């Protein structure tokens, strides 16, 4: 039965799943999970065939389901507000970044700023890559069978980054030399620079999100109690691997 | 009178119009027309000098003139809704894609998904190019004098794609070898990657749209009864063409 | 005291500030200031490490603090409106473009259109670069110590461009030959194509904006009475300069 052609059809499916990751036919993904004091979750899908590059502005990071200038002016300039509310309830408590598919985690950047998006003391001194944006080594490398994904979690806090904005970018891993934006390829990937624009959802709790979305879309994930929710494809190979 | 310099000035204008298509000085366009049960039309202009790449999210495809989480959760995960409305009235009935200007129709992709934008059974198995996205050969090639344009129509239906999202991309035709993203050109076109961002309008009926917009902007179009509405520039040439 | 190591630390800071402009580690910026009849200002930050490319649509250019189809249809097609309001109060009176950081002003384009974004008489005749979009030579070159920035101001008026849309793009100055989108570099900058998406603020008056934002973020600026508000870093060099 182990060598029945039907089983080998199953084998083909699972070899396909693992090889699809490295293939040019798959997407790379960054999912940004935002956790609010009300226990709800706002989720952003960032995705592209080869290169993810997105800004999540303040209005993208606050809770838009359990929900202005008087407050906004106070997070625009120092002491410039006219609001009796010091900190908006709907600003996120924590985040998790999940990088999955064929991401080269070494190319990831997660650059979290305050409301004005301006790093440092003034615009002409801003650095394109502040040290805290070089987050690659701080991701945790998770494995589920032959699948590999990466997580990075943290708190936004009660300071400037409690009114957050985020720039996120990552490249598809290239294990060989022909660049996915080499001149013979660039136009085909440039045509897909917006496949797909950032996409969001909201869920009342993490547990309900896991049942209705994480599991249904087979998105790799780690819960608050540190449980891996991810598909698992066991490795198939006819010969030893180094 | 046929060889009066004034007539030759007219000739210059019309030769200009036909040659402008192939020139680097023109835009390529994809117009997405969305037809609602109320007979109104929402229209998206997608445009770029060399490379169109856009996502039309669910909120871009529904009728925003004749117009949430309780319903949205039901199209996010299976059986996860809390809405007495099964299908929103404002979801589009049908679409037409019009590709015009110097498009290379062979490079077009029209990738229509459900609300979650995720092709296939799970994110790690999604294909960047599902077979139904390779729509080039299904477009109808329309001619109006020397002008050429392409149309593709269809129904969204009452299933997952009745809650649609769309990725659309196409390149400008290059009849020669110097790529419009060759290293000596790439930076100049990269600087125009967002000339222009997707732009929308709404019209109460197709007939009123044709008078007030299709004709006024000289946009090639085909009505519901299959009538071509397009400018016509008759071909001018001093010698036979193969 | 002039050669105390503490002073030389100050010298290092200021040499850093001037050299940071030309370094790959800085951003380029275009700020678009929009001035309304109510004396308020809406401000857009456009920014990127190497290449700015943005559309400011009509809803981005009108006053969204001191604030539809019946009017919108009238600026979509000629005489197609159903509004008793001829011109919306919230459309901007004037603009100023501030290009700063290491911009190559020779690559700037400021293309202002009417509501439909369509240059010329019809879409197939639109030019990607209308003459008025080649604004480089019309900018005023401002200096503040070793800093250089560029301003361009004007009125929107009471015609088509009184219902404005804008495409803006500019490249980082490259004083040498290795292109920032050369094949060996392109993927790293493509990954940052959306660092950062366009970002806006609003201020009740120019004077309050200058105190709470222009000065706080050290953004180069020129007020309505023609006063330069900009940081100043005096040039430091140990030898004569040509
Ligand atoms: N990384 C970093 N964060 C800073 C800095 N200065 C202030 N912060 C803010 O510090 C916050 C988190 O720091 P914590 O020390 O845990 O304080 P908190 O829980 O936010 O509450 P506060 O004491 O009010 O800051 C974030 O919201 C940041 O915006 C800084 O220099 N570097
Ligand atoms: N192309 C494609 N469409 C599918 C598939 N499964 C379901 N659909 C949906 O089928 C719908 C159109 O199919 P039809 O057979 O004409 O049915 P309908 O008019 O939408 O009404 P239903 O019978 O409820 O599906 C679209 O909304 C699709 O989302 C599939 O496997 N392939
Ligand atoms: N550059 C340019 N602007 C034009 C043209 N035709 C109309 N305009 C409009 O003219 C307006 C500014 O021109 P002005 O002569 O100062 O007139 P105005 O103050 O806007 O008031 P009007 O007399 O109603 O136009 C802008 O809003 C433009 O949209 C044109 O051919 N070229
Ligand atoms: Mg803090
Ligand atoms: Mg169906
Ligand atoms: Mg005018």
């Amino acid at each position: 039965m182990e060598n029945s052609a039907r089983q080998v059809a199953q084998d083909t499916r699972e070899l396909h799943l693992l090889q699809h990751i490295k293939s040019d036919q798959s997407y790379i993904y960054v999912f940004v999970f935002l956790y609010y004091r009300d226990h709800s979750v706002r989720v952003w899908k960032l995705t592209n065939p080869v290169s993810i590059s997105e800004t999540l502005d303040y209005d993208d990071l606050i809770n838009n389901v359990n929900r202005a200038i008087y407050y906004r002016e106070g997070i625009t300039g120092n002491d410039a507000g006219d609001s009796i509310i010091d900190k908006a309830y709907c600003e996120p408590v924590s985040f998790m970044i999940v990088a999955c598919g064929d991401v080269d985690i070494q190319t990831i950047e997660v650059n979290i700023q305050g409301y004005d998006e301006i790093e440092g003391v003034g615009i002409l001194d801003s650095n394109v890559t502040p040290p805290y944006a070089i987050t690659a080594t701080k991701f945790e490398r998770k494995t589920s069978g032959g699948y590999i994904f990466y997580t990075y979690c943290g708190l936004f806090g009660h300071g400037d980054r409690g009114h957050p904005t985020m720039a996120v970018g990552v490249e598809k891993k290239n294990r060989n030399a022909f660049g996915r934006m080499h001149p013979m390829y660039v136009a085909a990937n440039y045509k897909r620079r917006n496949f797909w624009a950032k996409k969001d959802w909201w869920f009342p709790t993490e547990g309900q999100m896991v049942e209705q979305f994480i599991k249904q879309q087979s998105i790799p994930y780690v819960t608050a109690d540190n449980v891996m929710i991810a598909p698992c494809v066991r490795e198939i190979r006819h010969h030893a691997h180094y």
